């Protein structure tokens, strides 16, 4: 691949970034101001704790959805065979999300935009899961320090999700061949935008891989203790990819 192509490339990703990054930033920062009281807080810690999964289930699974539109958007993806798709999305889709929350993350006081406003780490003291929570809260606090753009935000979470290493790929040559380019772009808009330090503070790919494996870990503890309420109240799609169909025909419907 040439030059002209590298930068088409980074066009085409930060535009179907754009088109699929469910919450405007600009909507994220006007709110900044709108904080949970007291009484609210006290209001999320006084639920249940089947009652915050669910709403946190659905929550996560609305975000995954658009992680998925993005992967359909993304150049070179549908071309992948049918198992790469899924099998990048399920080990994927996670991981773009925990990188995208870092948008709604508000370092300066170290809440998070949930429900409509912005809350500390004890919203979700209900959840029984407070050592995850603190751990996906320090990575946002991480990341928000690199002070990303979107188009950033964009070129890494293709990278996120383009991952010729992900076990069973069917066509991990063709994977890599599409990692590379991404690469490319990524780093060409670094280099001229004059921000290829952040490259060394980006975090290690285990990190990721460590939150997601947490998750899992929390939610069969939760699984176990009410499995009637992941029967019959959590998503179809969230328990697809987190539990113990619905990506198919996401990528088919289009
Ligand atoms: C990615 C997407 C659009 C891109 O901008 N976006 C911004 C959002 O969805 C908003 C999420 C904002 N939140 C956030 C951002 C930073 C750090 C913490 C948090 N939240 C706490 C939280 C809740 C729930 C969970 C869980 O659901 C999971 F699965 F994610 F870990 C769990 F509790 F079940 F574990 C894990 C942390 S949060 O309130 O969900
Ligand atoms: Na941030």
């Amino acid at each position: 691949a040439s030059l002209t192509e590298i930068e088409h490339l980074v066009q085409s990703v930060c535009k179907s970034y754009r088109e699929t990054c469910q919450l405007r930033l600009e909507d994220l920062l006007r709110q900044r101001s709108n904080i949970f009281s007291r009484e609210e807080v006290t209001g999320y810690q006084r639920k249940s704790m089947w009652e915050m999964w669910e709403r946190c289930a659905h929550h996560l699974t609305e975000a995954i959805q658009y992680v998925v539109e993005f992967a359909k958007r993304l150049s070179g993806f549908m071309e992948l065979c049918q198992n790469d798709q899924i099998v990048l999305l399920k080990a994927g889709a996670m991981e773009v999300v925990l990188v995208r929350m870092c948008r709604a993350y508000n370092a300066d006081n170290r809440t998070v935009f949930f429900e409509g406003k912005y809350g500390g780490m004890e919203l979700f003291r209900a959840l029984g899961c407070s050592e995850l929570i603190s751990s996906i809260f320090d990575f946002s606090h991480s990341l928000s320090a690199l002070h990303f753009s979107e188009d950033e935000i964009a070129l890494y979470t293709a990278l996120v999700l383009i991952n010729a290493h992900r076990p069973g790929l069917q066509e991990k040559r063709k994977v890599e061949q599409l990692q590379y380019n991404l690469e490319l772009a990524f780093h060409h808009h670094l280099c001229k935008t004059h921000r290829q330090s952040i490259l060394a503070k980006l975090p290690p790919k285990g990190k990721l891989r460590s939150l997601c494996s947490q998750h899992v870990e929390r939610l069969q503890i939760f699984q176990h203790l009410h499995p009637i309420v992941v029967q019959a109240a959590f998503p179809p799609l969230y328990k697809e990819l987190f539990s113990g169909k619905i990506l198919h025909r996401l990528l088919q419907d289009s």
